[PDB]
């Protein structure tokens, strides 16, 4: 499914991830804005061999089992094809996994390029929050 702004807004809001760890919810919308364009269904492929699964793209070498990544650690305990749902539960409850794993945001890599230090905030302006 493609999220519009708003409705992916109030989709991380209600699944706990306004401010959490401190980033606020302005962070997690343009990351996955810039991540996937608001696509559950996103995947890619790294050179590495792993691939980047969902809404938040999260990478099959330590986050998610997609049979195909030797030597995955799949630390948040699922299929990586789960994190393509229309649904986002999963792809949050992972990403809380990874932000709080010591590196915060910059775990992803166009959020920290693209995201970091700008008027976050401006990707929820205008949506009923
Ligand atoms: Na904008």
């Amino acid at each position: 499914k493609v999220f519009g702004r708003c409705e992916l807004a109030a989709a991380m809001k209600r699944h706990g991830l306004d401010n959490y760890r401190g980033y606020s919810l302005g962070n997690w919308v343009c990351a996955a804005k810039f991540e996937s364009n608001f696509n559950t269904q996103a995947t890619n492929r790294n050179t590495d061999g792993s691939t980047d699964y969902g809404i938040l793209q999260i990478n099959s070498r330590w986050w998610c089992n997609d049979g195909r990544t030797p030597g995955s650690r799949n630390l948040c305990n699922i299929p990586c094809s789960a994190l393509l749902s229309s649904d986002i539960t999963a792809s949050v409850n992972c990403a809380k996994k990874i932000v709080s794993d010591g590196n915060g945001m910059n775990a992803w890599v166009a959020w920290r390029n693209r995201c970091k230090g700008t008027d976050v905030q401006a990707w929820i302006r205008g949506c009923r929050l």
